[PDB]
């Protein structure tokens, strides 16, 4: 039984306890009169603490009375950080007596804004900034150092601080997002601070479009320092909940369409017969690019169904080009007519990738995904054409096929051709930002795809652990006499754990039923190394089939239930970027042969409107919600209170 | 006498034994206090059979507890004070040795960690990744100069615990590498009597370094919280089957000379029996670099999950095991009196043609293991009779088996752990960092070379004393501005102004 | 370290925020009493608004109190 004392820790006296009930409990004349012991000294400081670690003027604070804190300001009592204290409460009539006249419960790195800024409140940071309290900037205790760190950005991204300062507040929330984003990962720890911190950020800078109840307002939001610059800056900081603000949306619809409109039927019909007419359409903007018909091709919708058109056109004539209908075989190609047709579709994708590399520097640009597979398949087309060229010339001897080498340029050739075309009809996935019901389906394709990307990566391992095992169990059984077929794409499946290129592909294919299990004899009476090489192997199976895809499933499922909260904001902010690659000026799809101080006037004035309209919404509701039914509560009793007292 | 008093008695005096407020106003260390307290009410959990819900709320509270204590610290120098306290670190081994998982993934322990774990590591992916494999192709060099010069000049590399940790991982991978070199057509012929190779010769002073790297370990850790790390049995086994290696190549170097061939040899002979046990000991040697998964960001919380939900498909390994042996008791009783065998050259089912499958209850368990991967070709139910009954009912109650195996248990074991892995990311980070906290203990002394192998407490339990009166004092501040307030804010202003004007009416008179 | 000034708003004036602490704390005598500023020019309008966007009424509505409203409207 444990027979235990109280830790040190300072005790109160009896005699100021019956001063601190009546601070609790509320006085002003038994208050004022102990307070009258200021010349006559009755033995006590009457800032001396309780065991609760207040002092009066912090139970003042706390339960708002202003009187109380009046009069103990009056007759000069110590406050240290009684600022502080009576901010954190976001008591008003407290800060704004109090800026008007050892132990800390806060982190001495700590101004009186920055707190402020923290519990984001809109006039004490007022009465604040008009007292002129500065904040550092964030260029031996790294604990210090980083919580200092921390609260400063965490002052700097409110958007209180972000309404009365900072000239504008689309770029400082642009900027801060960013630098929080870039601080998420570089410092390695707070990340769920910093990735917060920065969500508001975001949050903050929608809630200011949000605001706009004009649409011309809205033109001036976007249109500012060709076009939609402000849109193009903010498709650049990766501010998705911004762009996927409905009215930005409406308006990049409505320069998206210009006379689309209906109904499936009619849209499909004259979606397909704009696509039949994508050369006509060409060939009359380049014979003749004025008024006459290049406005539709000017038009983002039609020259985005001509570019359509054109890539699977392209595809199609791939598909073409393999029927029987148009070579033999012998060495020295000399390429048919579906080849001669092919090349000006492949030269006009090396001119489009050359341009948009160019204006792009190289970053942000192999950045998207979409920039490699294009490179990948451009230099897999000009390897194609190369290797042509190369079996063109030293090669006429129309030797049949069967009696070829192996790693013959002509084989190459076409080997990389397939390797080309595979993925040039495989990027006809990435025109599925532009549909209502594909799109998040393929956002979740693309999300999903960075934890296969962990699968394959744990699997890999697994699979050159059991290649370890098998080929070092197997490779004393090298059964190749006879043996006009090797290996184990074969009719009947020779000594596949042999080498281990061959064992690597035998654990590979075994995944999907098709290494059918004799693989494992030999012709030997070996039956405990046959076993053993059996047992081994369905270790694999079992790890493979019923445990590493079972996790795979588990770890796609909660990774798709964590992104459905921000499904269509990612969707609209692709099909964004897609809109925003139709506007400028690149029409044709395969066929490639002061002025500011009005402005800026007028930008600082709807800033000011938006600015206002979002302090009053966030005022009028924030401040609300129940403090609704409070503050009726506080006018009843206050009310009351003065027609009692006037009464008299 | 009343097992309901007792238990009750007993719940109640623990419960109020871990309240916060009562290890802040006693209890002289209340990290020791909180951190026993919590590992008491872990072992009550599951001796006391029923109140588990309870007794294991009060050691999570219990934790959360220790944690906010140690979130208090405003000083790099007082965080060092609390870690640092009974060579080094004495407190956080203490704290991994206790289980407090949240204790130790506090933020500001994490970043003393990682400053102890870089010491000046800075960057971007090319320029990390070339610097770490440009140490990693350094690793002997770095070692034996280790060794013939355990000083300042370039052993303080080795003395970082990154540096060292990638002089491990690349000694291991390189063990690997010359293990997948160890079987290649470049380097011995088919003879009894192996008279081991370049390559073997080369292997044998990495496996002695993981011997004694076993031995030092098992014997500074008493068998106890040793043999509960599953790692060390991974080892443990590890190095049986190479020593089982070593031993069986040396009975086989002995005693056999004749060079017969290898067609011509017998079963369960020395030297085949030896070459299975190497394949058998290197796909774990291999299989263990899944152990450095508690290093990376990326990869770390994945084969956390793997690691936790093994413990449910070892619960679906205890119902399909004797599903599997229910439907083999059936199917050896139906087919054991057909047991084909004249001519069959090849045997089994194991073989080309797929023989009497199931005839005895050993190809039968093998059958029906190998059916749940489509690799049992369904001319196995036939004999030759004209038996239409009899293999009607083999192939009925085989078709039952692959419903219950393939659409029934398999998708009770994906639901089960779907549902497993949700219970968990609540709590994934957490034990993420606590699993590559105790990896980075692992490199914190001193074992440098991976496989090279050839008063002054009264002022710190004083200085400790203050930090603990100051980290209490403001915990206490913390739990009463908060916990009190949050609507009782708003209603003590109510209070407030209620009274307050009570005594401007009766004071007024 | 950003040395900055706080945006262009309009700013109240001292003499009017007598006026506006007896409209959110609620009274009706001197509330009135400063209503009794209408034929004499008291230099204000007593609908100018606050850094917080209120007019007076608009306090008045926000705290239910009718009779503030009531004053208010008899005093145009
Ligand atoms: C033969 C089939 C089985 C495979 C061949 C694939 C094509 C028939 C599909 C692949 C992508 C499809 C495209 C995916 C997306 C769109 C966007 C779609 O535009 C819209 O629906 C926008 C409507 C809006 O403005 O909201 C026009 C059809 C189109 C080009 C689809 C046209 C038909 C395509 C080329
Ligand atoms: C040939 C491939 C398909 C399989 C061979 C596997 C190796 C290439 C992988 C397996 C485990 C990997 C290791 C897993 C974990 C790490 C931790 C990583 O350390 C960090 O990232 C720490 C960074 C930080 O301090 O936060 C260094 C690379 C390393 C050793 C990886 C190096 C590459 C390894 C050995
Ligand atoms: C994660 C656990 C991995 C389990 C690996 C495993 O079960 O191997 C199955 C082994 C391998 O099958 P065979 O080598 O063909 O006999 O089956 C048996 O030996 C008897 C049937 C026993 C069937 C269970
Ligand atoms: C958990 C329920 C288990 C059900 C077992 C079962 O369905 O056995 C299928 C049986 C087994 O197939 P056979 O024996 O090859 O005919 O199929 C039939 O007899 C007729 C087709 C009927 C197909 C349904």
């Amino acid at each position: 039984i444990p027979l235990r004392i109280v830790r040190a820790e300072s005790e109160l006296s009896t005699q100021e306890k019956s001063y601190l009930s009546a601070v609790e409990k509320g006085d002003y004349a038994s208050v004022k009169l102990a307070l009258e012991e200021a010349e006559i000294y009755f033995k006590i400081n009457i800032n001396c603490i309780d065991p609760l670690g207040r002092t009066a003027l912090l139970i003042a604070i706390e339960n708002e009375n202003l009187e109380i804190i009046e009069l103990l300001l009056s007759f000069n009592v110590y406050v240290g950080d009684a600022l502080l204290h009576a901010i954190r409460k976001e008591v008003v009539g407290a800060v704004e007596l109090l800026l008007n006249h050892q132990f800390s419960d806060f982190t001495p790195d700590i101004t009186p804004i920055i707190l402020a800024a923290h519990t984001n409140n809109y006039e004490i940071i007022k009465m604040l900034v008009q007292k002129g309290v500065s904040v550092p900037q964030p260029h031996v205790d790294s604990l210090r150092h980083s919580r200092s760190r921390l609260n400063i950005y965490k002052a700097l991204a409110s958007p209180s601080l972000i309404a009365l300062s900072s000239e504008d507040p689309f770029l400082t929330a642009f900027q801060l997002s960013w630098e929080l984003q870039e601080l998420s990962k570089v410092e390695n720890e707070f990340k769920a601070e910093y990735e917060e911190l920065s969500h508001q950020c975001k949050h903050f800078a929608k809630d200011l479009l949000d605001q706009t109840r004009s649409s011309r307002e809205l033109e001036l939001i976007l249109n500012f320092r060709n076009e939609l610059a402000r849109l193009k800056l903010a498709i650049k900081y990766r501010q998705k909940e911004f762009v996927a603000q409905p009215n930005c949306q409406q308006l990049l619809a409505s320069r998206w369409y210009d006379e689309f409109p209906r109904h499936w039927a009619g849209k499909l019909i004259t979606c397909v017969f704009i696509g039949l007419m994508f050369p006509l359409l060409s060939l009359c903007y380049l014979v003749a690019p004025k008024s006459r018909y290049g406005l539709f091709i000017r038009k983002p919708f039609i020259k985005f169904i001509c570019h359509t058109a054109s890539y699977l056109t392209f595809l199609f004539l791939l598909l073409l080009a393999s029927q029987h209908i148009v070579n033999p075989d012998r060495q020295g190609p000399k390429p048919t007519t579906v080849e001669w047709m092919i090349l000006p579709w492949v030269l006009g994708f090396i001119w489009t990738e050359i341009k948009q590399m160019w204006d792009g520097g190289f970053q942000d640009y192999i950045h998207d995904w979409w920039n490699l597979m294009d490179f990948v398949m451009n230099s897999l087309y000009l390897a194609t054409i190369s290797l042509k060229i190369v079996a063109y010339v030293k090669y006429s001897g129309c030797k049949p096929r069967d009696t070829w080498e192996m790693w013959h340029p002509t084989l190459v050739a076409e080997a990389v051709f397939a390797i080309a075309n595979i993925f040039s009809s495989l990027r006809l996935i990435s025109l599925f930002t532009a549909n209502s019901h594909l799109g998040p389906l393929q956002i979740s394709l693309g999300r999903m795809l960075l934890d296969i990307l962990k699968f394959l990566f744990i699997y890999c391992l697994v699979l050159l652990a059991f290649a370890n095992g098998l080929n070092q169990l197997y490779f004393y059984y090298e059964n190749s006499e006879g043996m006009t077929c090797k290996g184990i794409r074969c009719e009947r499946q020779n000594n596949a754990f042999s080498t281990l290129f061959e064992t690597l592909q035998s654990l590979f294919w075994s995944i999907f039923g098709l290494i059918s299990l004799y693989v494992t004899n030999v012709k030997a009476d070996h039956k405990f190394t046959e076993f053993v090489g059996a047992t081994m192997f369905g270790t694999y199976n079992v790890i493979s089939l019923v445990v590493l895809l079972n996790m795979l499933i588990a770890m796609m499922n909660n990774s798709y239930q964590h992104i459905a909260d921000h499904a269509d904001i990612e969707w609209k902010f692709a099909r964004t970027k897609l809109w925003m690659s139709y506007f400028e000026t690149l029409p044709p799809p395969f066929n490639i042969i002061a002025e500011n101080v009005r402005l800026n006037h007028q930008y600082q004035e709807v800033l000011r409107n938006l600015v206002k309209r979002y302090v009053a919404a966030m005022i009028r509701d924030a401040k609300t919600e129940t403090e609704e039914n409070f503050k009726e509560l506080k006018q009843d009793i206050s009310s009351f209170r003065y027609e009692v007292i006037g009464m008299m």
